[PDB]
């Protein structure tokens, strides 16, 4: 349960960059050929960090409001002592554009590798509402 | 490339065991506290074999009309020597109730482990279309 | 985690007593003064065994087609020794009017007391899907 | 009929305590372990004070308007002395973000236990109308 | 209570000769000048027994299927000796078109006068769902 | 013809007073353990002046736009010396959240009782438009 | 009061002319230049028999399922002693294409002269549910 | 057609009258006892001047903008030496709540009597768009 | 008048010898260039014979179904001795796929050429219902 | 060609004298008694000038905003040496009520003669987008 | 205009061979490696002939029905000797599932190349309505 | 690929003046005879410069607001020396006229000639969302 606890928390700090709009820490976290699927792509697979910046740069590092964020019933496989993965509801409450609370869910799977001692993403599938918030 | 490529192949198999409904063999490719997120289950995570054994049962083994698929863009990470995900664009061409030709879309991510020598699927993830078709 | 699982065991041959159509069994096992929420009923509180008696005797007692029921996440909460409440996520696959699998879901609560020696049912309520299948 | 009316008194004074805001004593009618079922957690089972927490900051503490409700039909389940169970129908008559007057229903089910000589709540299921109002 | 359960079971006749299609029961109860609002008459008043007639000809003396009415929540005021009025939610249970289970709900309001020593029905009120069934 | 006039000139007293906003005289009109069905009230039964006391405090000593009201083909049912029956099709004339003339239809029932020399109204029921304007 | 009987009893024998399918009956009621308004003329003044002619010989000289119709608040303008003007609404029941009993309402304008001693139709205007009946 | 065109005149100066908002000339076209069938109306026969009265005052004594009429297709009908009819297609061009032209059609018919040697109107039937205007 | 005439009856010429489907006779009608705008066309000049002769082969030389057509307020514009130009509103009645009477509008314009003494049409134009019947 | 052009030309200077709500040329272009068929006119035949009068007074006028015309695919016929028709497909780019730039598209067909040696226009017809813009 | 005539030439050959099922002809004409856009592949860009092989085996090979197909407004760019280009308008006239004639639209690019003496396509751009026919 | 790659960089010219609104550069890479099939078009082969200068003039010009662009799986066909032809998928991240972040889609072709030693577009296609952008 060590290991496990492990990827939770780093789970956790990723999460927390993204909402702080912390770019630079967020580039730290990712592998560069880093590959995701998600709503805002339209279907697409996208590669690299240049598609993501879009949002630290237009929402991200600007907003405000406050929010929270609940995980539900996470999943960890650890695959030996290199690689795991996660799994888990993420369940989002947040202000709208005329000051009403809302609610919205998504289903994400992450997958992490640990070169050179540290643990990097490089994969990233989520499905659900958009990041991007429907306010 | 050789090692991508017994992953492609790998993953070739498990699709064909799949639409020509052989549950027998789905169940040596898969481990058994497997995970999945598909359409048909609604927003929540399932664990084992039983939620998919339902669409063998009900539909592969029993079906005749012809079907094609194409395998787009594929993209593998390899993680060590025990481990590999990869992820590609699934387009099906396949016959409705009525006899006219249709298509659709998925979006999928598999991730592999290598115990005992034989590699198997720990946690499997799907966008788009549902694969129990919409004849 | 002994209580928990008679609990648990208990609400299992209700749901099996339900989709067989057994009648005299539920009758066992709830008691004479019951009331119930669920979407079949309009937003008003049921009373007694009558309003549920007409869905055993024209759909239960007379469907042949498989069903096969999921139960997530199970939460109980026991009270003293007479007395016990369960809530969980329901998922049912089913075949429809023209041989299509389906699915839907539920969200269910369920209050236990013991009288004479024998756990019996004085409340319960549903959200979601109808139990009056959607074929 | 006397203990039916002490339940009946202590469920208004949830009410009241959640309409004027008052997270400080909505927290003491709580149990730290309590579960709910409510059309803003989207299907999912909620645990703890912490997902409610957020509507008490952004709505109750905040609002000024009138706001009138009705109780109607409810009905009690008494389950020896430490254990009880209340279901009852709410109207809520409410000013929208323009000043016209409205109406909506829920139907909802609340789970007491006496720990400690005191009553406190350890399950909660409502449907029908949100209780965040429809503005 | 003597008085209210006297017009409780004529009320109860009335609705047991509409559904077994006993015309000349009904009749027997209505007055010649009878008046009503109901959904099938687009919201004009209609006077006498022949707007009626049609339905048990065309309807109830015709059909076999099982049908299941509760009758919730009845307020009666009893207005001197020779006046009395009666006021209930119906829910009805019905087979469909293609052997399906379904609900309905009206709200009805009736107005008895006794002439000559027999109750007799002078207006008649119905809100919600069609008498004439949904199938 | 004469007994019937009064009724008239009672229920018109009644439609003025409401849309004058004249709580103190509506309270003499209606009898203490008044029951109604109306559109506002979502299907339920109302009793008392609680419920309709927050749309005199909200709309009716507020407003002060333009109003007209039509009452169409007027039916009594005088049943006995102390009671009464009145039934009506009304229409509104009224103008908008933003200057426009427009029309809506209610179907009205009224049942009248005469204690202590006093008529006062102890049911009412509505059916189409609500009574709260569409503006 | 006996020229409007007249008037009103010359309006009905056209409406029994016309359920009956009787083209010879309803070409002596009718004026050889009769104009009309109606919804089956999409918005156009017709002048002549040939219009109508096409509804006799498709449908009501064909149709067997029974039919009735309620005339509600007629109201007679008598012009001197050559010419009249009735308005009326006009209720219509009917067996559907699968046998559910149905209800329509049209508005209804007709204008009589008396040339050479006999009424004739010189004028029609119609609003509502179209003629041809929504079967 | 000496006659025809009086009938046309008289029926010119209606139309301009109503659209000055001129109500003390349009009370001297019309007699006291008039009848209308309108869209307004909701299907009901409304008789006398003052449900028409409220569109004076609240329109058209008040509108400034821009109006054009155009009449096609007159019929007249005259029915010895007191009585006419007339029918005709009116198209109206006016500008909306935010400048823009926009058009509307209404089919009309007007019975004329002369009492005291003056030609008076006695009932009206509309079809298609009101007359109030969708600005 | 005469020629007027003249254009009216080469014009009911052309519309029975299609509504026949007799494209030999509708050959000689139409010059070999003849252009024209239809709903059938999608927006595009559509010329020469070859585009309407797929409409005889598949519709008009096979039906048996009963067809009426008024022709509604005509003009004609004569240019000289060799053109002329005629414009009118169409309104056909017919029976659809399961026996019911219906009715559709189209606006129509024909342009007339005298080579060699005999009337050719050489462009067309037509706005509402397609000339392929709504069955 | 020669004269195809000359009609091309003529057709030009009428679009443009439109556009810029020149209405004193456009009336040197029309004959007195020009009919039309168009989108604005609602299925209806306009004859002569004022129904286009109220758009030059009320937007061609008054406008300011950018707008580009493309005409496609244009035809010509000519009739002798007194008349000639024309028929094209027109797109017109314009900015709507909030500055985006938008597109529609028209068919149009123009009747020219020639009477005292100036070409006129004698009859239009219009399909597909309103002359009137959708801004 | 010779060598433009012979792509045009080469382009109904095209598309003959496709509305024949001729798979073993169109093999003929297309490059090994050609690429396509079309509404059938769902956004993405097919390469090679597998993907067009389904429609030959499941449609074009087994249908019977008559098919007319007009190329309007075709455009020509030859490039050097070698290589060319196409685009037209396509209408295709057909009969649907129930022997009633259809019409739809699709824009379409050909891009040509004359390796080895003969010309064959390399790529492929098709808009609007699917090939696979809306019967 | 050397020349494909001349390709790719020629193209990205091409994209990156378009959104800097650099007309004077597109003229210099487009040939006077350049033809396009777009959304904007409404299905219409438009020629020349002068329909796509109206979006440079009345926003590519005047925009200030960030815009990201990504190119997805380009190919190329070489076509001998003088000739080429590119396709892609394009997606572009924008700003609407709200602050939000927004994502569409377009598949583009592109054909390549080189006159006079310098590369020039000679035909265009475009699909999915319109180059103007949905703000």
């Amino acid at each position: 349960d060590a290991r496990k606890q492990e990827i939770i928390k780093t789970t956790e700090q990723l999460i927390e960059a993204v909402n702080n709009g912390d770019f630079e820490a967020y580039a730290k976290i990712c592998d560069p050929g880093l590959t995701s699927f998600e709503p805002e792509a339209l279907g697409n697979l996208v590669e690299g960090m240049d598609f993501h910046r879009f949002y630290f740069e237009n929402l991200l590092a600007k907003n405000s409001k406050p929010i929270h964020t609940t995980i539900l019933n996470p999943h960890v496989h650890v695959i030996g002592e290199d690689a795991a993965c996660i799994a888990y509801i993420r369940l989002t409450q947040y202000i709208d554009g005329q000051g009403r609370p809302r609610t919205s869910q998504s289903e994400e799977t992450r997958v992490w590798h640990r070169p050179d001692g540290k643990w990097q993403n490089v994969h990233f599938h989520c499905s659900g509402a958009p990041v991007a918030p429907l306010q």
